């Protein structure tokens, strides 16, 4: 009869894009137990949300937090943005199922150091998660590149049919053990020689488990539209849910092509369930890639193992100091991290406004000077693009990081403020919410978020990240 907590008089967004409704929200244990008029109800704790907004906890659909959640269960970078659930294992790289013969192949170093990959089966990863749990829920995809590395010593080639068969079985086992689906990162060196038929070889296993396919496209530059055909073909052949990761048209050649990306979804054929996600910035981030070096836009070096004295500098400035070309400078800087200001802001706005588009940070948790998307993505959508820019309403912005995302990833009883769903919740000031992380100060926490609950326990409150550790591993339904 009594409940743990009642949030009073918040402006409540249900997560479905519907208009907010002023009402009260009752939490008991892990669940939203009552909605609406709750002065009758008996609550241990009472939260005065007057002048504030309540929304479902934010679902970061594009993370590389596979190992971060284990090293850093508090997950301040995500929790301080209001993120209550992370989707791990993106762009073909995951922490499990993985056995490392030698070093971790590029770009698996984005996840952690070689010694951290102790999860040969997915269940070992889940068990590792369950030791402490974390402030966020975890739903895990399996990385295609990671699977290739399990069965290939030389990755600069297609897998053999027999290697494909091994990987199928590894994926199938991972899917049975809880994984949500498969991800690829076909633009990366160690996956790029994987033909489309190799990716196709996973479709029957995915369909069997009613699992997801997500893809960092084979290219995001001139031939991005050809690369999207590959993703759609997965959906056409197998009728599975497909999500194109951090949708963009990168490169000076391609600025203004966002309408073409949108119209490309008209070529899906029979089905039309393909989705996508983006981060709210006109700059990408990854390791320094010689193929992306250009003087067409700013490229900012975030770290260099060869030349750490040149970290946090523009490639053009490093090149000038060094008396050599940008490409030659980049070569001497490798291995290195970079922020590539390769995208056009109007393209970003259009891709963000696209109703298929979920918000994902693509935060890189191992970068010593991260792209600020690691710390600002979700409040930037809410404060910058919604409130300030007016690209979309607050209900729309919230929908694209809660209900749309729970639906597309089939996260049961999450992403929506509804009775009987889990109490992942964020309490924030619609007028104050904003990202503070800049390209210079990229770990500055966002403003305007007052309180976060993961599964009914408070993981953030009044600028403090709290180690409730109430997240769960969200195992796939099958
Ligand atoms: C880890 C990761 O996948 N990062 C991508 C991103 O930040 O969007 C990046 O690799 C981009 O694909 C390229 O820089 C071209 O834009
Ligand atoms: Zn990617």
């Amino acid at each position: 009869q009594p409940v743990d907590t009642i949030i009073y008089q918040a402006k409540v967004f249900d997560g479905l894009g519907n208009a907010p409704v002023h009402m009260d929200v009752a939490i008991k244990g892990q669940q939203i137990v009552a909605l609406g008029e709750l002065s009758a109800y008996q609550a241990t704790e009472e939260v005065n949300a007057d002048g504030l907004c309540l929304a479902p906890g934010f679902i970061d659909v594009h993370t590389h937090d596979d190992l971060e959640v284990l090293r850093n269960p508090e997950m301040a970078a995500k929790i301080s943005q209001g993120v209550t659930t992370v989707i791990t294992g993106n762009c073909g790289i995951s922490a499990a199922p993985a056995e490392l013969a030698n070093d971790a192949p590029d770009p698996m170093n984005l996840l952690g150091e070689k010694a951290e990959f102790k999860f040969a089966q997915l269940r070992d990863y889940i068990d590792a998660y369950k030791v402490q749990k974390a402030n966020v829920n975890v739903a895990a995809l399996v990385g295609h590149t990671t699977l290739r590395n399990n069965v290939m010593a030389d990755l600069l080639r297609p897998a053999t049919a027999a290697e494909i068969t091994l990987m199928q079985q590894q994926l199938d086992l991972a899917l049975s053990q809880g994984a949500l689906g498969l991800s690829t990162g076909l633009a990366y060196k160690n996956a790029n020689q994987a033909p489309s038929s190799e990716v196709h070889a996973f479709g029957e296993v995915l369909k069997k488990h009613d699992a997801l396919y997500t893809t960092h496209l084979r290219t995001e530059f001139d031939a991005v539209l050809d690369a999207m055909d590959e993703a759609f073909a997965m959906e056409q052949a197998f009728d599975i849910k497909v999500i194109i990761s951090h949708l963009k048209c990168a490169g000076k050649n391609n600025w203004g092509r966002a309408p073409e990306l949108l119209a490309k979804f008209s070529e899906q054929g029979e089905h039309s369930k393909c989705s996508c996600d983006a981060y709210p910035y006109a700059a990408s981030s990854s390791t320094l890639d010689l193929n992306q070096v250009t003087d067409d836009f700013d490229i900012f070096i975030t770290w260099s193992d060869s030349h750490p004295e040149m970290a946090e500098q523009l490639l053009a400035d490093i090149a000038k100091q060094w008396g050599i070309s940008l490409l030659d400078a980049a070569k001497q800087l490798q291995p290195a991290g970079a922020v590539y200001h390769g995208l056009n802001e109007d393209d970003v706005k259009t891709i963000l406004a696209f109703d298929k588009t979920m918000i994902g940070s693509a935060g890189l948790p191992c970068d010593p000077h991260p792209h600020p998307r690691l710390w600002g993505s979700f409040p930037r959508v809410l404060g910058h693009y919604s409130r300030e820019q007016g690209i979309f309403s607050l209900a729309t912005a919230i929908h694209k990081m809660t209900g749309l995302s729970a639906a597309n990833y089939r996260l049961a009883n999450r992403g929506v403020i509804k009775v009987g769903h889990f109490a992942d919740l964020v309490l924030f000031d619609a007028d104050e919410i904003i990202d503070n992380a800049t390209f210079v100060e990229s770990a500055l926490p966002a403003s305007g978020i007052h309180q976060v609950w993961t599964n009914g326990q408070t993981t953030f409150k009044d600028k403090r990240v709290l180690p409730a550790y109430s997240g769960q591993f969200l195992t796939s339904l099958g």
